[PDB]
RNA sequence: CACCCGUGCAAAAAUGCAGGGGUCUAAAACUGAGCGGAUAACCUCUCUA
RNA sequence: CAUAGAGAGGUUAUCCGA
């Protein structure tokens, strides 16, 4: 937007008044004028970025001077909803939950816009640790190839969790069992660093205690960051100072490591929440460990921004003492940098390049029963950042399965550029484009012994893992995002509740709060109200003031069934999905993009589930052509992506493609 | 090529034109893709000792 | 099966890089 290049930053109504931002170092706000109803007033003297041109009401517009001069109109905060049609009043966000939000972290409400801001950051920083924690869970889920994970409690210490051996309560000796079935596994290699100590040259698997409290950590922070839990737990992340001091010594000794690897500050003095953080990196990819860093400076810097211009105007800011955590947000976005200066993908073990060898020897099919044959191949793999992203997330006879489907390969193959093919196949069978992709996939799907200077095999061997690791990233990535959208609906839900609406109880049907916010009600589980347009214009919040998406997402919504809905949520907060991709990718015709294959994965998913189960005739009806057409059904999706209703924006990106990925925009669909 | 909002002109309650949105979406700017040279460390054969 | 430079290749902190 030409805005932005004009320098206005950003807008804040106060009062009567709005003052207008400019772009300072980094993601610093300088004020730079005071408009009050239609007067001009100079804050900045030195370097203004923009003038004026002109005030009106309905628009200021300005000109650029520090860039190329440019000269655009921002809208009047003050009149955002009130145009045609009261004229000026504070604008509230889609959701209406501004004034709960604010009484929520603060001690009161507020006349302005600024706050509310900040608090949005603050909801995406635990957007984006919901997400990373729950994809560190999955990978420990998929190394033990699982209740005990799920229900970490930081309470609970070491002292009392050896008890449970000892107890007779079933649940709890199980909780035990599923313990000592986690030092082995013979797969706790993976994450050396949070995993082993180095104490000629060889490392050991760490004390029991501290892989306790590395576990334990890591749970509840998935466990919290997705059920937004009541009470006391509910400020946990933003009172670690409070932990134990076993979980204490144990993120000192954790972040500690690169530090005696480098020597920046000791863990004796970064604050908990950064060492916590470094832990949850421990288990990602480094592309998720830099785009989990990235953001987290991205907000906490914001935050920053948005306490100076406060400050500065003379508001009142301070935290309620529940969340006086954020008035450290300077030192934690010092300490986050610091972080991201140094910051490394989680190391495999030296020595576990022996135990490994089955795992590398299992993903390429390649098993009987020379030596040296087989001890090339396998080092050349296992080296490979391509095999330390995946097997941390797919099976290896999993892949080996799933590379089967020829379909998936083809369509991966399409996406690569003819250049980037050509030198593959160059490289890998020393005519045109696409039957070149064919038969690259016929190799890949038909890969044996017969590979056997001549040395060919790097070029078939480096293909075929770039192949899966995009696959299995991309779904991956995929399923975040209704991750995340559970999440939104878990807190949400709260905001709603604490605001006074009567959403009731979402672990017993999840489009409670949709139906809660749409006003709807069920009767023997059938909605029977059929569509009026007061039940809009009634509707709790901005996004279902619309006559058309109010009718649309309750047709879809009247034929959802709440069995499949909430089969569908642990499908997703447990990526079961992918888990079992070998027989969900079993049978697809023809895959058009990544989000038909997760979606014909979690279909396929339900309809074996639901094989010999109760079921809804439109659950039936919409399983009969998820088998009569071999592909994946957008009617079906609708259904069970109801309890996003609330917000249409979302709920329309999660249930037709080209709106799902922003890099691959297409037609809509009606 | 999504949502919401402002403003101007047709019109019968809607459409075309031009913009804004950290308070919409993973989504305020500040991108990404693929790749051509360094030092060292690094294991894997494959050579003989 | 020890331990003895050159050999051949993979991988890792950064531009000259569709
Ligand atoms: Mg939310
Ligand atoms: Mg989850």
């Amino acid at each position: 937007s030409m805005a932005k290049a004009a320098g206005v930053k950003s807008v804040f109504a106060v009062g009567n008044t709005v003052y207008m931002t400019s772009f300072g170092r980094g993601n610093d706000a300088v004020l730079e004028q005071k408009i009050v109803d239609t007067s001009h007033e100079p804050l900045n003297i030195d370097d203004p970025a923009y003038q004026l041109n002109v005030v009106t009401m309905n628009g200021y517009s300005v000109t650029g001077h520090r860039g190329e001069t440019v000269s655009a109109v921002t809208d009047n905060p003050l009149r955002r909803f009130n145009g045609r049609k009261p004229e000026q009043s504070v604008p509230t966000d889609m959701l209406c939950l501004k004034p709960t939000l604010e009484k929520k972290f603060f001690g009161k409400e507020f006349d302005d816009n600024i706050h509310i801001q900040l608090i949005y950051n603050i909801l995406d920083i635990e957007k984006i640790l919901a997400v990373y924690s729950t994809n560190a869970i999955y990978a420990l889920n998929n190394m033990s190839a699982s209740d005990f994970f799920m229900k970490r409690t930081t309470d609970e210490t070491f002292d009392d969790f050896e008890k449970k051996k000892e107890s007779t309560n079933s649940r709890e000796k199980a909780d035990f069992d599923a313990f000592e079935k986690f030092i082995g596994n013979y797969r706790l290699a993976y994450f050396a660093d949070a995993f082993y100590v180095n104490k000629k040259a060889k490392n050991v698997l760490r004390e029991d205690k501290e892989l306790y409290s590395v576990l334990t950590l890591i749970g509840k922070l998935r466990h919290w960051c997705v059920h937004s839990e009541e009470g006391r737990a509910e400020f946990w992340l933003y009172k670690l100072d409070e932990l134990k001091d076993d979980f204490k010594n144990v993120l000192d000794v954790v972040y500690n490591r690169p530090v005696e690897e480098i020597n920046i500050s000791y863990a004796d003095s970064v604050s908990e929440f950064t060492k916590l953080i470094y832990l949850l990196t421990r288990f990602l990819s480094g592309k998720e460990i830099n785009d989990l860093v990235t953001t987290l400076i991205n907000k906490f810097d914001n935050i920053r921004s948005f306490l100076e211009i406060m400050d500065e105007l003379g508001l009142d800011r301070t935290f309620t003492a529940e969340y006086s955590f954020f008035e450290g947000s300077t030192k934690y976005l010092a300490e986050l940098v610091e972080l991201n200066s140094f910051v490394k993908s989680c190391s495999f073990d030296i020595n576990a390049k022996r135990t490994m060898y089955r795992d590398a020897l299992d993903i390429l099919g390649i098993e009987s029963d020379n030596n040296g044959l087989r001890n090339f191949i396998a080092s050349n793999v296992i080296d490979s950042n391509r095999f330390k992203y995946l097997v941390r997330y797919g099976n290896p006879k999993k892949i080996r399965e799933t590379a089967k489907c020829k379909p998936a390969v083809r369509f991966v193959l399409n996406e690569i550029p003819d250049a980037q093919i050509e030198r593959y196949y160059e490289a890998c069978c020393p005519c045109s484009a696409n039957k070149r992709r064919e038969k690259l996939a016929d190799m890949i799907a038909e890969i044996k012994f017969e590979n056997f200077i001549k040395r060919k095999n790097q070029a078939i061997i480096r293909l075929y893992l770039t192949v899966m690791y995009i696959m299995l990233k991309n779904l991956v990535n995929v399923n975040a995002r209704y991750v995340i959208a559970f999440h939104c609906v878990e807190r949400d839900t709260k905001l709603y509740a604490e605001s006074g609406l009567e959403v009731g109880n979402i672990e017993k049907n999840k489009t409670n709060l949709t139906m809660a916010v749409m006003g709807v009600k069920l009767e023997n589980g059938i909605i029977k109200t059929e569509f009026d347009k007061s039940f809009a214009e009634n509707a709790a919040n901005r996004y279902l003031r619309n006559a058309r998406w109010y009718k649309l997402i309750l047709d879809n919504l009247k034929k959802s069934e709440r069995a499949v809905v909430n089969e569908f949520r642990n499908t997703v907060c447990h990526l079961n999905a992918i888990r079992n991709i070998n027989i969900n990718i079993k049978e697809i015709k023809e895959v058009e993009n990544y989000f038909a294959l997760y979606h014909y994965l979690i279909q396929k998913h339900l309809e074996n589930r639901f094989a010999d189960k109760k079921v809804e005739r439109d659950t039936g009806d919409f399983i009969s052509k998820l088998e009569e057409h071999k592909t994946y059904c957008k009617d079906f999706v609708k259904a069970y992506c109801t309890p996003f209703g609330y917000n249409l924006v979302r709920y329309k990106n999660l249930t037709i493609d080209g709106l799902f990925d922003k890099n691959y925009p297409g037609k809509d669909d009606s």
